């Protein structure tokens, strides 16, 4: 708690300005010092369930030789909505890693879907965050406040930190999670936007409908000192610019000259 909003920023007046909530929490690795807004409170995942999914792929392929390439070939019924990489491979198949790949860096639904079926679907998926320690973390799915498929943006920070820079996953599985993240390519609006090009930067995002319901993790490695970690979710007024302008307020409240 000494080291948490050390700086006040002003969360509130962006919310207000929004209309919906937002949720933040960044930590920088060096010093420990948080920056914590609506952190504990719930927000719906969206497609951010994707990283994790993509970490606990990574997780099994430790145990099960020949995973990331095995090819897996698929119906046209799989190619819901939003599919970018995946309805172009309809005919030949793609490898579980292009899956993980499309799955974390173009929010590919269809790819998402193939890999929960190989981890044993939302159960398994969560199954995996409580092994990491994450017991906020409920994936549910294959009303108003709905506690399913959410989490918090503190334990999506801390789950992200162990993944990436902790313990987690062994170090070559932690480096491919990396790459996948660093190439996300459907960011650019949100938390990539408050951090300077030569930082370097993985994220994944979500977007839950049209209305302001969205969110982004990142790792954000500026040069010359420890890495931050943070998440940046929201609740639609009943967004992407209010995503960036959340991640500048925790990056200035840890201190962070950009
Ligand atoms: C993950 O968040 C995915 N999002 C969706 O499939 C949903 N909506 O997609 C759009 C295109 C915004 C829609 O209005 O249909 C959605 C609605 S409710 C729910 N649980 N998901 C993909 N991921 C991203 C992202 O930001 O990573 C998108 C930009 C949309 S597709």
């Amino acid at each position: 708690h000494m080291l948490t909003n050390l700086v006040a920023e002003p969360f509130a007046k962006l919310e207000q300005d929004f209309g919906g909530s937002i949720g933040v929490y960044a930590m920088d690795t060096g010093s420990g010092a948080t920056v914590s807004y609506r952190a504990e409170e719930r927000f719906p995942l969206c497609s951010s369930f994707k990283g994790f999914l993509a970490a606990a792929v990574l997780a099994r392929s430790q145990q099960q030789a020949g995973l990331l390439d095995t090819p897996i070939r698929y119906g046209k019924n799989a190619l819901v909505p939003w599919s970018p990489i995946s309805e172009k491979y309809l005919t030949t198949g793609m490898t579980v890693a292009e899956l993980s790949a499309a799955a974390v860096q173009y929010s590919d639904n269809a790819a998402a879907n193939l890999l929960l079926k190989e981890l044993g679907g939302p159960a398994g998926l969560t199954a995996f965050m409580r092994s990491i320690g994450d017991t906020t973390f409920r994936l549910d799915r294959w009303i108003p406040g709905d506690a399913r498929d959410t989490s918090s943006p503190r334990a999506v920070t801390e789950s992200l930190q162990k993944l990436t820079l902790g313990s987690a996953l062994a170090a070559p599985q932690r480096q491919q999670f990396v790459d996948w993240l660093k190439g996300n390519t459907t960011g650019n609006h949100r938390i990539r936007a408050a951090v300077p090009a030569d930082w370097a930067v993985g994220d994944k995002t979500g977007t839950c409908g049209v209305y302001g319901t969205a969110n982004d993790y990142a790792v954000v490695w500026p040069t010359g000192r420890a890495p931050i970690v943070l998440a940046v979710y929201t609740r639609a007024p009943n967004s992407e610019a209010v995503i960036a302008a959340a991640a500048r307020l925790a990056l200035e409240g840890l201190g962070v000259n950009g």
